[PDB]
């Protein structure tokens, strides 16, 4: 019936911000080659203050060369003695975020690590100082090469922590002059980090924030007892339809209400990865077509706005928040400067399911809500009103609410699936750019000769690596193949996911069913080396080991194989071929209906080989193991 909002008996917890994750893995892969103005528009929808999602926090993966959900992301140290702070796209993204919002909060977290850190094992805690040295290098590089101040550093995403590592990471941070950098742990479940912090005082000192994943709006007792800041450091991961927008809406309020969590960070920031990759379209918005410029400003953008435009890190939650009688919730925040924000949500169970965890039914029905400004809030007379209705009307400003009394009270009619933001703030705006081009399938004729001398990014556009890492490569000591694409991993990473045994990058349209793929290939390893080109590749990401399709392999021992699977268990054809290491060959692979054929240097090697049909999927290139190889003059001709 009546709901009191008061600051007289003090304040709730400090609000730390809403944000999103770019990474885990390659989630922003297709954003980088958007043409202007569209690329800059997308970034504004995300990061420009008083405009769109206006995010307070950007968390990114510290690439470790391993597959991390929708691809691999390049590390700053591929090998021992290697340092490079210009690979990938997270540097660029952080800088674009900071350009639009100087006060944005930056976070880094590793998912995988380069294999050499493991010194013989697939384990990052073999040499604690070495792994901490690697991580801290990254933070220094952000400052030195990009003028970026990383605010938070994590441990090992969704994987075990080592208390001695966390301590060494603190010591190393301090030693390198990074006392200001905070540590968040352990980016997994509430335990065992929470009880570890109660039993170990030295550990308690070095951990600033307990970050838990997909906590279903709740925390646990040991966490409250720690007195540490509690963040949902990874949540959401839901398709960005209205259903996903409802999930985001509900958890933004209730993570604080039910679980004392003062930050929530969505995986992921923008769906800029092929949608047939795992968890397709689970970004706050969608930008998965750089070749057309088409992007979608999805519902979750506006749900974010309802909190982000009208709150800032450093504000405080009131003590007066909770659930509504007939369902839904209300939070309220101030800033100590007389401003007040009220955010109300009425998300129906049927339209707010997150993928993790799934909630048992709860009822939401028509109701009325009365709010009374008690304490030092009563002196407010006027409130701006923002309204959103899911299922649709988005982030629409409604007529101002005048209190018009001396009461300090007001009433609302609330139906289902609604968000209301009521605030003293006048800065709100539903930012708008003209509509962008219609969606178009991936070009049915496509070529890249990789002839780019000073590339802006370290890899060619649209190639999404799924195991291994492929980079622009300049080789002055050749005139015919001076500018190529090279797979640069020479050993398996400390994997997070189950990377394939062979390297692979996919490109194009997963709907393609008839296609001709051509590429110049070059094997660097004598006797043992191997490369392939492929078509109808159907799976990638965390499922890359499962990929089927048609794979045309050539080996440096003078052999070829055609397989139905990336693991090469299922043979379509095999035989001999005039192939050695360190020689350039042109490979052609034709796939049509039930039949395939392969050419070597324009000459038929095998023809009318039966493949499974129907089948559809991307084109790809790769290497037999984690080995050096080059590719040049890539072309694809395909029918969807
Ligand atoms: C964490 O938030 C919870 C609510 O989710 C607070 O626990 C109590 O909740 C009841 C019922 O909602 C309130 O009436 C009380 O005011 C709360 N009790 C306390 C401890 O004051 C709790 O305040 C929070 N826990 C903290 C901050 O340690
Ligand atoms: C409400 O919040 C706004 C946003 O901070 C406050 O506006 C700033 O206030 C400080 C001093 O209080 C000024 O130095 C800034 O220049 C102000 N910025 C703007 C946008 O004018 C404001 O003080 C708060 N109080 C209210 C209700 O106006
Ligand atoms: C891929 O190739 C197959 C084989 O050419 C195409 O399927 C044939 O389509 C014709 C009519 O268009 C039928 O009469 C044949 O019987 C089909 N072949 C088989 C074995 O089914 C198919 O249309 C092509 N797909 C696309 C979209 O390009
Ligand atoms: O299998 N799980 O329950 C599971 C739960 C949380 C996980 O962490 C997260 O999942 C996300 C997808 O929803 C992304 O993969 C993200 O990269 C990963 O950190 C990964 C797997
Ligand atoms: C939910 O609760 C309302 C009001 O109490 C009631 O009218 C309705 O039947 C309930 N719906 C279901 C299916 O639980
Ligand atoms: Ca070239």
């Amino acid at each position: 019936g009546a709901y009191v909002l008061d600051d007289s008996d003090g304040l709730g917890r400090e609000f730390d911000g809403i944000g999103a994750v770019s990474g885990g893995g390659a989630t922003s892969r297709l954003l980088v080659n958007y043409p202007e103005p569209y690329r800059s528009e997308i970034l504004d929808y995300l990061f420009k203050p008083n405009f769109g999602a206006s995010l307070h926090i950007l968390k990114v993966e510290i690439g470790g060369d391993g597959q991390t959900t929708d691809g691999t992301e390049p590390s700053h140290m591929h090998y021992e003695l290697d340092e490079n702070y210009f690979r990938g796209y997270e540097w660029w993204l952080m800088k674009e975020a900071k350009k639009r919002n100087p006060d944005i909060i930056l976070m880094g977290l590793p998912w995988s690590f380069p294999g050499w850190l493991g010194k013989g094992f697939s384990w990052p805690y073999v040499n604690l100082q070495l792994t901490a040295y690697y991580v801290v290098r990254w933070i220094l590089g952000a400052k030195h090469y990009h003028d970026l101040d990383i605010d938070y550093i994590g441990i090992w995403n969704e994987r075990p922590f080592d208390a001695n590592y966390i301590k060494e990471l603190r010591k190393m941070l301090d030693y390198q002059g990074l006392q200001r950098v905070r540590i968040i742990a352990s980016d997994n479940l509430w335990e065992p980090i929470s009880s570890s912090l109660l039993l170990d005082q030295e550990l308690w000192k070095v951990v600033d924030v307990i970050g838990a994943h997909y906590p279903g709006t709740y925390t646990v007792w040991n966490a409250k007892m720690s007195g540490k800041k509690l963040w949902s450091s990874e949540d959401f991961s839901t398709i960005n339809s209205n259903v996903g927008a409802g999930c985001w809406s509900r958890i933004l309020n209730q993570n604080y209400i039910n679980g004392n969590m003062t930050s929530t960070i969505a995986w992921n920031l923008v769906a800029s990865y092929y949608e047939e990759l795992p968890y397709g379209r689970s970004g706050l918005m969608t930008a998965q077509e750089p070749w057309s410029g088409h992007y979608v400003v999805a519902s979750p953008i506006w749900v974010s706005a309802h909190t982000t435009q009208f709150t800032q890190p450093g504000w405080y939650y009131l003590k007066t928040v909770g659930h509504l009688e007939k369902g839904g919730s209300y939070v309220a925040l101030t800033d100590g400067l007389g401003n007040l924000t009220i955010i109300i949500e009425t998300m129906s169970h049927q339209h707010s399911m997150c993928i993790r965890p799934y909630l048992p039914y709860y009822n939401v029905s028509h109701q009325l809500a009365t709010f009374t400004l008690k304490g030092s809030l009563r002196e407010i007379q006027e409130l701006q009103v923002w309204y959103t209705k899911l299922g649709r009307l988005h982030f629409k400003q409604l007529d101002t609410l005048w209190l018009l009394d001396g009461s300090g009270s007001f009433t609302l009619e609330l139906e289902e699936d609604e968000i209301f933001t009521l605030t003293t703030l006048t800065t709100g705006r539903k930012g708008s750019y003209p509509p962008p081009p219609s969606s178009k399938p991936f070009p049915t004729n496509y070529k890249d000769d990789f002839n780019v001398e000073y590339p802006l990014f370290s890899e060619a556009p649209n190639f999404a690596d799924q195991t291994g890492v492929f980079e622009y490569y300049m080789n002055n000591e050749d005139r015919e193949h001076r500018f190529t694409l090279r797979q640069v991993l020479n050993q398996r990473p400390i994997t997070w996911a189950a990377d394939a045994s062979s390297t692979i990058s996919v490109i194009g349209d997963h709907h393609w069913t008839n296609m001709t793929v051509q590429c110049d290939v070059y094997i660097e390893t004598p006797r043992s080396g191997g490369v392939f080109i492929a078509g109808r590749v159907n799976k990638g990401g965390i499922l890359i080991r499962s990929a089927t399709g048609v794979f045309f392999w050539i080996f440096a021992n003078g052999s070829y194989r055609v397989t139905a699977d990336l693991g090469g268990w299922i043979t379509y054809a095999s035989g001999h071929a005039d192939v050695t290491a360190k020689r350039w060959y042109t490979l052609t692979l034709g796939i049509k209906g039930y039949f395939a054929f392969g050419m070597l240097n324009g000459t038929i090697l095998w023809k009318n080989v039966r493949v499974k049909y129907p089948g559809h999927g991307w084109a790809a290139i790769g290497t037999h193991t984690f080995e050096f190889a080059q590719f040049d003059n890539f072309r694809v001709e395909a029918a969807r």
